[PDB]
Parts: C-alpha cells; sequence; structure tokens
C-alpha cells in the first residue's frame, strides 16, 4: 500500500488531523442524549452535555463537510463509559461531556453511541479515507473522596461490566492515597491525585494487565493512533512497557502532551519525547506561533529559532503534533482579533514539519476564554469561510507532496514581520512566504528557492493575497512585494530515484515486528533494509514498494539502531537514527534502595545487564531515583520497564557530577515476571 493510504495505521506526517470533542460537534442521534440535569441542548452550559455523538460525525463525513475540507484523521474525545454523575463544585455543576472520567475502559461512552455506532464510524471512516485517532486517559478514573463515599461514583473502575473497585476502602491497591499533588516536583505530580482524580496505580499487576488488554481492544476494533492524556502524571517506566504493548502487538501511532509553561521548556520533555517510543505535542511550537502569529510579543526570528531549533533537539521531529490551540488554551482567534492572523497560524501549520492538529470550529473563526470556554458548540457548518477553504486547498499536499509530509525547513527570507521557508524532500519542494505586518507590503528581494524553472501559481488561488512566484534558473525568484497579511504557497513534486525515508513507525519494538519505512525512491523491484550493519531481505520484507517498505525486524540485540534502505541496484539512504530494538516484551519493575545516604548534587540511579538499563554505562543509568512520596531519603525508588521472563544483573550507583561511586559486592540479579508488575527492594551495599 502506498504511505499516504488510509491503512497506514503507524505515520501520520501526510495526514491533518482534526481535533473533535465529540459533544460539542454534531448530535446525529439525540436518542443518546443524556436527560435531565446532565444535559443542556442549548450547549449554553459549557459543562453539561450538549448532545453531540459519533453518528454526528459519521453524517459529517457522509455528506462531505470533513471530507471536503480535505481532513484525513480525526483525533475524538476518549471513547469509553465515563461516570454518570452530575458534580457540583461551588455552584456550578459539571458532567463527563470531556470523556476524562472513565469509569470502564472496554464499554463506549453511550452518549457517544454504542459499539455498532464505534465500529460505523471506523468503517465509515475508513471508506472516506479518514483515520481515527482516540483519546485514551489511564491516568485515572474520576474524581472521588476516599472521606465520602457518596461523591460522585467513588473513582469507581469496572472491567466490561465487573466492579474492580473504588477509592474507598481500596484494600486492593488498585489507587494511590498520598494525598493531592502540589505540583512541586515531578515526583509529586505523578503519585499524588491530580485534583480530586482517583490516581491509578500501575504498579499494582491487576490495574497493569486489564489498561494493557483494554487498548489491545480498541487496536481490535480499528483505531488509528492514541493520543495518551496525562504523561507528565504517569511514571516513565510504565508508560514505555504500556508503549511496547500496543508496539509490539498492532504499532499505531501514539502521542502525548507534556505541559510547559510559558518559554519554559524542559529537557525531561525532550528526554521522555526521545526516550518514551511516543511523540509528544509540540507546545514549544504553538507557544512560539502565537508569541508571533496572535499576540506579537515575539517576531519572526524567534520563528526562526524554534523551526531551527526543533529540527535537531527532537530525534523524530516529523512525528510531532504541531497546532495553535486546543482544549488546554484560550482559542486563538479572539474578539477584536482581525481573522487573517488565524488564516496565516492555519496556512503556517499545515505546510510546516510534523503531524497538524486543526482544532474543531477553527474554521467557524470560534473564539473563546480557557476551559470551558473554549469548548462551546460549533456554530456553524458553512462550507465557504475563508478558513475552510484554506484548510481545503493545503491539508491535501500532506499527501501529494512529500517535502510538506517529510521535508527539512530551511528559511529562505527573514525580516522582523516576514519569513519564507523552503521545505524539502529529495526533488520535492513547498516555499511559503507569509507576511504577518497588516499594513506593511513586504518588498522581497534576492529569494534563492529549490524550485525548478517556471512560474508557479499560489496553491491557495490568491485568497490570502498570494500571488505567482516566477522563478528562473537556480531557483533564484523575481522580486515581488508580499501584500499586506500576505501568504503564498508554490510547489514543485517529481519521482525521486534514490531511496529517501521520511518517517519510520513504530520506533520501539522486539525482533519479529514489522515496522514501516516511508519515504521514496524505493523503486518496485524488493532491495535491502540495514539495522546497524545487519542486513534484511527477501522474505523478511513483507511488503516493499516505491513509497514504502514493511520489513520485520530482525533478531539483534537490544540497544539503538540506525536504519538505513537499499533499493535493487544498491543505492542507500539517508539513516534513520534512533531506532530502539527491545530486548523482548516489556514489564515494569519497582526498584527500591534503602540507606543509600547522600551528599548535596548526589542523586541515586539504577543500570545493568539490558539495553534497557543502559548495558553498564553510569551515562545511560536509570534515574535519579525519587525519595520523597512513595518512599522516603534515605530510601529512593523508582519504575522501570525491563525485559519480561528473564534474568537481568544490575548494580546500583551514586552520581553527582562526573563521579560515579558505584555500591561495592556483588552484582544484583533478578529474574522478571512474564507479564504484570514486581518491586525490588535491596539495601546499599558499601
Ligand atoms: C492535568 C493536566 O496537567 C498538565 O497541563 C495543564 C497545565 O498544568 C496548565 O497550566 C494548563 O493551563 O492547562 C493544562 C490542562 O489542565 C499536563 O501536562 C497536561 O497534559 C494534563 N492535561 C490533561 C489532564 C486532564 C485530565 O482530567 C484534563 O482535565 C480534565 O479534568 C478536569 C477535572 O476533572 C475537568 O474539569 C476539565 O474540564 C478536563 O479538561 C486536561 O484538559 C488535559 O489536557
Ligand atoms: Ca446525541
Ligand atoms: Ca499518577
Amino acid at each position: 500500500a502506498p504511505d499516504t493510504s488510509v491503512s497506514n495505521k503507524q505515520n501520520f506526517s501526510t495526514d491533518v488531523i482534526y481535533q473533535i470533542f465529540t459533544d460539542r460537534f454534531s448530535d446525529g442521534n439525540p436518542a443518546n442524549n443524556p436527560t435531565g440535569a446532565a444535559f443542556d441542548g442549548s450547549c449554553t452550559n459549557l459543562r453539561l452535555y450538549c448532545g453531540g455523538d459519533w453518528q454526528g460525525i459519521i453524517n459529517k463525513i457522509n455528506d462531505g463537510y470533513l471530507t471536503g475540507m480535505g481532513i484525513t484523521a480525526i483525533w475524538i474525545s476518549q471513547p469509553v463509559e465515563n461516570i454518570y454523575s452530575v458534580i457540583n463544585y461551588s455552584g456550578v455543576n459539571n458532567t463527563a461531556y470531556h470523556g476524562y472520567w472513565a469509569r470502564d475502559f472496554k464499554k463506549t461512552n453511550p452518549a457517544y453511541g454504542t459499539m455498532q455506532d464505534f465500529k460505523n464510524l471506523i468503517d465509515t471512516a475508513h471508506a472516506h479515507n479518514i483515520k481515527v485517532i482516540i483519546d485514551f486517559a489511564p491516568n485515572h478514573t474520576s474524581p472521588a473522596s476516599s472521606d465520602d463515599p457518596s461523591f460522585a461514583e467513588n473513582g469507581r473502575l469496572y472491567d466490561n461490566g465487573n466492579l474492580l473497585g473504588g477509592y474507598t476502602n481500596d484494600t486492593q491497591n488498585l489507587f494511590h492515597h498520598y494525598g493531592g499533588t502540589d505540583f512541586s516536583t515531578i515526583e509529586n505530580g505523578i503519585y499524588k491525585n491530580l485534583y480530586d482524580l482517583a490516581d491509578l496505580n500501575h504498579n499494582n499487576s491487576s490495574v497493569d494487565v486489564y489498561l494493557k488488554d483494554a487498548i489491545k481492544m480498541w487496536l481490535d476494533l480499528g483505531v488509528d493512533g492514541i493520543r495518551v492524556d496525562a504523561v507528565k502524571h504517569m511514571p516513565f517506566g510504565w508508560q514505555k512497557s504500556f508503549m511496547a504493548t500496543i508496539n509490539n502487538y498492532k504499532p499505531v501511532f501514539t502521542f502525548g502532551e507534556w505541559f510547559l509553561g510559558v518559554n519554559e521548556i524542559s529537557p525531561e520533555y525532550h528526554q521522555f519525547a526521545n526516550e518514551s517510543g511516543m511523540s509528544l505535542l509540540d507546545l514549544r511550537f504553538a507557544q512560539k506561533a502565537r508569541q508571533v502569529f496572535r499576540d506579537n510579543t515575539d517576531n519572526m526570528y524567534g520563528l526562526k529559532a524554534m523551526l531551527e531549533g526543533s529540527e535537531v533537539d527532537y530525534a523524530q521531529v516529523n512525528d510531532q503534533v504541531t497546532f495553535i490551540d486546543n482544549h488546554d488554551m484560550e482559542r486563538f482567534h479572539t474578539s477584536n482579533g482581525d481573522r487573517r492572523k488565524l488564516e496565516q497560524a492555519l496556512a503556517f501549520t499545515l505546510t510546516s514539519r510534523g503531524v497538524p492538529a486543526i482544532y474543531y470550529g477553527s474554521e467557524q473563526y470560534m473564539s473563546g476564554g480557557n476551559d470551558p470556554d473554549n469548548r462551546a458548540r460549533l456554530p456553524s457548518f458553512s462550507t465557504t469561510t475563508t478558513a475552510y477553504q484554506v484548510i481545503q486547498k493545503l491539508a491535501p499536499l500532506r499527501k501529494s507532496n512529500p517535502a510538506i509530509a517529510y521535508g527539512s525547513t530551511h528559511e529562505r527570507w527573514i525580516n522582523n514581520d516576514v519569513i519564507i521557508y523552503e521545505r524539502k524532500f529529495g526533488n520535492n519542494v513547498a516555499v511559503v512566504a507569509i507576511n504577518r505586518n497588516m499594513n506593511t507590503p513586504a518588498s522581497i528581494t534576492g529569494l534563492v528557492t529549490s524550485l525548478p524553472r517556471g512560474s508557479y501559481n499560489d496553491v491557495l488561488g490568491g485568497i490570502l493575497n498570494g500571488n505567482t512566484l516566477t522563478v528562473g534558473a537556480g531557483g533564484a525568484a523575481s522580486n515581488f512585494t508580499l501584500a499586506p497579511g500576505g501568504t503564498a504557497v508554490w510547489q514543485y513534486t517529481t519521482d525521486a530515484t534514490t531511496p529517501i525515508i521520511g518517517n519510520v513507525g513504530p520506533m520501539m519494538a522486539k525482533p519479529g515486528v514489522t515496522i514501516t519505512i516511508d519515504g521514496r525512491g524505493f523503486g518496485s523491484g524488493k532491495g535491502t533494509v540495514y539495522f546497524g550493519t545487519t542486513a534484511v531481505t527477501g522474505a523478511d520484507i513483507v511488503a516493499w514498494e516505491d513509497t514504502q517498505i514493511q520489513v520485520k525486524i530482525p533478531a539483534v540485540p537490544g540497544g539503538i539502531y540506525d536504519i538505513r534502505v537499499a533499493n535493487a541496484a544498491g543505492a542507500a539512504s539517508n539513516i534513520y537514527d534512533n531506532f530502539e530494538v527491545l530486548t523482548g516484551d516489556q514489564v515494569t519493575v519497582r526498584f527500591v534502595i534503602n540507606n543509600a545516604t547522600t551528599a548535596l548534587g548526589q542523586n541515586v540511579f539504577l543500570t545493568g545487564n539490558v539495553s534497557e538499563l543502559g548495558n553498564w554505562d553510569p551515562n545511560n543509568a536509570i534515574g535519579p531515583m525519587y525519595n520523597q512520596v512513595v518512599y522516603q531519603y534515605p530510601t529512593w525508588y523508582y519504575d522501570v520497564s525491563v525485559p519480561a521472563g528473564q534474568t537481568i544483573e544490575f548494580k546500583f550507583l551514586k552520581k553527582q557530577g562526573s563521579t560515579v561511586t558505584w555500591e561495592g559486592g556483588a552484582n544484583r540479579t533478578f529474574t522478571t515476571p512474564t507479564s504484570g508488575t514486581a518491586t525490588v527492594n535491596v539495601n546499599w551495599q558499601p
């Protein structure tokens, strides 16, 4: 199948995602609406159900509203059954319209529809070449007070109708009971409760296996992607085993949100984005795009520097999901805001690297403050707004032009208010020019591009005051004036003759998993795939064609490998790095060490003899370990993903700056479980 086929569940950079709060989009079946205090058909109380469902999305795919726009992926609210309570917080009533207060991850939320309606949604979407991404929030169940069991449904968790337990009188320890987080430390935000949400305990084998069987079920129903909620609030080691479960079973694109405050970007934000096996929502992209296109708190050098920083500080910049607003921020379009600012921000995101997500209602110029104001029902299904037409013209180029789906980003011209960047992949080119200044025309001189000679017509059709670009010999464009607010897109596509890899998915799996390598110039004759120096040929390559290769991972040692393709004539591609071959299936083990006293700046880490523990390299050791909430200093603890069913050797070590202090004595050994979790409790060997 080609790389752009709806069948490619692993990579999404040729797609445009439309993010739908299911309840606020379209009520196609009123019979399923919540009644009573839980419902507000006028949708003026934005904390209640307004009635929107999966038949509403099916109807908007069928009648062409979403396909007319060129949307190839929808991201919907979490599909699982939620609590039915109307909770009153300080006079204001609240319901699970949002889908985040789960109670059974194996059933659907009936307000959205039945299992047959979810299947009709998947088959309709797929028959119209639309991929379906779902939210999945394995961090917690719902609001609960252990002191007051009558509040809400007391965090209760069910398994396909069978009650597993509640927050009050949790004798099985399905949940954490450390109090509520004050967000002071990452550790404090993982093991304590977020607000009043019953925090699930993933170190309990029953919660662990349940959440993994639950996501496999949704993979079997045909979903094509998962957005994992609250990744900043769950142990990294448990998330790595959760990702391994998906990838070793039916790998689909998975991403989450590490939230960063205004310009406060974290290393661990990037660390996790590189280590976990999942992609992140690009907060830095959205922040800078609002600072430059919306609030004018920074200028085009700020935007250039963020686009320059991302290509090198993300391992997979093509898997980062970009956006300009979403459910957690004020809407980009404000009341006194010029609509052209939104239309430029949209054209920028749709032609920029990554996987673009469009928040529902953007194209209908919705405005609103933060939650719940940014989640109003969308007011209209007009197919003639300028923003609808911008998406309609640009979104197809993700499928048709490999430079927008996969290419590099190079600023070809810039000043305080203007940027012209080129996107490049092999022979394919796209150039985009944006003038954010709404009163001054910008005089463009000396623009050089990679386009061949020709008179390129603006793909946007002049809608955002764009112009034709006249390109001469050597990519030099003749000068032009970019209109106030002007935006133009020019492109050229041809076949590549050489292999170029644009994306690989999944990026972490064990031997024998089929990975998808997407790009151009692979050719129709089966060739060779390299994991490091290891050649994979013939029947281990499941499918080979010019834009897509599907190949089984060879039985190589666990660790990080570079991938490379050679077509049937021996021409080799660029190197796709940072691919993690896992030693096998994973389980998360908690490691606890007592009597490890440290100095100022000295922390405890773990390493051992498998790639998952860093293969005895102190710089690739796991940690720093934790020591405040589940256990207190001098006892340190940490949840680590390790290969299932085998004996690993390992040792702990303290590290302050460059000095590694190893504990003495002999190496420790431990035989990991086949599934579920385990705890290892040891004492510092001097
Ligand atoms: C819990 C969230 O924490 C971090 O993001 C916050 C961030 O701290 C704020 O500064 C920013 O202004 O808003 C973000 C959303 O609160 C973290 O990195 C996020 O990834 C995480 N996001 C999730 C988590 C929850 C799960 O409940 C959602 O909240 C919902 O639950 C509350 C309480 O039940 C409801 O009343 C809300 O209406 C729901 O949105 C967040 O929206 C989601 O983004
Ligand atoms: Ca309904
Ligand atoms: Ca947690």
